[PDB]
């Protein structure tokens, strides 16, 4: 079940790009709670934040709307 949760494909990407949690969040423009909440999947990005997300995790909002983490496992 699910089609990816937005916060796992943060959570993941992050990790993969080797990002602390707090960088995150300067670099996006956020607090670091924002990116925990975003991560943790209480809140969601929206359209802007979504980009800035994506630009900061270095990848597309396509990236994230899809799900595009690997290419294997309900094309995580």
């Amino acid at each position: 079940m699910n089609t990816q949760l937005m916060g796992e494909r943060i959570r993941a990407r992050r990790k993969k790009l080797k990002i602390r949690q707090a960088a995150l969040g300067k670099m996006v423009g956020v607090s670091n709670v924002a990116i925990s909440q975003w991560e943790r999947s209480e809140t969601e990005p929206n359209g802007e934040n979504l980009l800035a997300l994506s630009k900061a995790l270095q990848c597309s909002p396509d990236y994230l709307l899809k799900g595009d983490l690997s290419q294997t496992n309900v094309a995580y």
